[PDB]
This record gives structure tokens, C-alpha cells and sequence, in this order.
RNA sequence: AGGAGGACACAAACGGCGCGCG
DNA sequence: GTCCTATCGATCTTCGGAAGAGATTCAGAG
DNA sequence: CTCTGAATCTCTTCCCGCGCGCCGTAGGAC
């Protein structure tokens, strides 16, 4: 859920390398922002240091 | 006649309680 | 049944630790 | 009247691995 303590968006998405919302789901796209669910898509690893 | 035209990737978790062994 | 909110916001959380160390109070003490 | 004594307060601490095995949100409102 967005905007809690595991928003996909303020700590980092959940999936490897693919966004929530599921417009982007390649290295092509890295470090861009998604505009359908707010989340920025990168490595998923960068999820447990912010 | 002549002539003309014509999908890749990917293998199980975290805290108690109990027991037991070194 | 689902999904909810809240968490002794009318109790009594255990009495079979020891110690060791500070920190905090008191007590005649001038 | 506080000072510099004790005395009485709370807090911290307690060997290493290793296996089994269970056991693990709750009551209330639409
Ligand atoms: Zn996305």
C-alpha cells in the first residue's frame, strides 16, 4: 500500500527490476519514474537503504 | 497486283516453550 | 461470514536470584 | 542548615555449539 510503512515508492519497488504499476519492466527503462503508481524503477536491493 | 494509305532471469525464517547431547 | 478496530480507557501481570554498581536519598554533625 | 558520612533506591549480568519437536492477532459490527 502506498503511502505506508512499505510504499512502494518511498523505500523502492518490490519487484527485481520491473515497477509496481507494471509500465516498465526492462533495463531499458532503469532509473525513470513511473507515472501510474509513482514508484521509481531500479535494482531492488536499493529497497533496504533508503 | 502498281501506287497510296492503313519472454530473459528465479529454489524454503523467526520468536518463544520443552527435551536431549556434548 | 467478513473484517474490522485496538490493545485492563472498572486487572493486577508473581512472589524459587545474586551481586555488584552507582545514584539517590538522609543523618547526625558540626 | 547544609555537609559530608551511610543507606537505601534502580539497573546489569550471568559458557559454547548442536539437534529435535510444538506453537504462533482478537473481538466486534455490517
Ligand atoms: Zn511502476
Amino acid at each position: 500500500e502506498r503511502d505506508g510503512l512499505f510504499c512502494a515508492r518511498i523505500f523502492g519497488p518490490v519487484k527485481d527490476y520491473e515497477c509496481l504499476c507494471g509500465k516498465y519492466k526492462r533495463l531499458k527503462h532503469r532509473g525513470v519514474i513511473c507515472e501510474k503508481c509513482g514508484v521509481e524503477v531500479t535494482q531492488t536491493k536499493v529497497r533496504r537503504e533508503r
